[PDB]
């Protein structure tokens, strides 16, 4: 049923992050960087293998369903309908 | 082919909507609504399973090519080009 | 791997485009027209047959993972990542 693609990009992650980690982009350099969990609209992928400020490179998944509970949200992200759509219009969804 | 995957997520619908009825998001709540027809770039995805202003939880397509005279569009989106590419940019495509 | 799907929408070309060309859409009409390299966030899809001013219809790919080399960027573009995340949250990445 709905196959789980990955794909790479260039990181510029903040901090240490682990797989199941929402991202957006950053508006200026355009890099992949976690989701602020207060941007709509603004979730691209979920990080795929576990990243940091030195990763080049990000792995991530680019369509798939996820269950609710096994997506590592921001904690600033705190309304359970905004994160169920944050990938809305994405090839992700959440279960 | 190009398989129609469904997903699902929280719905706010005011009315009746079949199957094919085009959904975008709420911008106050962010739970799946109709697409209004008018406003450039919302429209997330097509209802995939009716439902109506009872239903908590919509099903709908994240993927796939719909025929055009098959989509339930909205009457106030009345220009033919701004319906066919709706949903560019997404894993839908209108043809 | 990950099928590179595609689609067909009316075009809106001013040139001739090769194969491999990003598009996006015109914010007034919204054909598909050549990405311009500039507005962030805009490309939609890759074109999958070689159209020019007189295609009614493009043919573009809307899924799938392309190599940075082989996408003909538009020459405005000059910036590597931006380039590699022009797809981000659409089905299309970049390798």
């Amino acid at each position: 049923s709905d196959p789980a693609h990955t794909a790479t990009a260039p990181g510029g992650l903040s901090a240490k992050a682990p797989a199941m980690t929402p991202l957006m982009l950053d508006t200026s350099s355009r890099k992949l960087v976690a989701w602020d969990g207060t941007t709509d609209g603004a979730a691209v992928g979920i990080l795929a293998v576990a990243a940091d400020q030195t990763s080049t490179t990000l792995t991530f998944y680019k369509s798939g369903t996820f269950r609710y509970e096994d997506v590592l949200w921001p904690e600033a992200a705190s309304d359970e309908t905004k994160k169920r759509t944050a990938f809305a219009g994405t090839a992700i969804s959440i279960v």
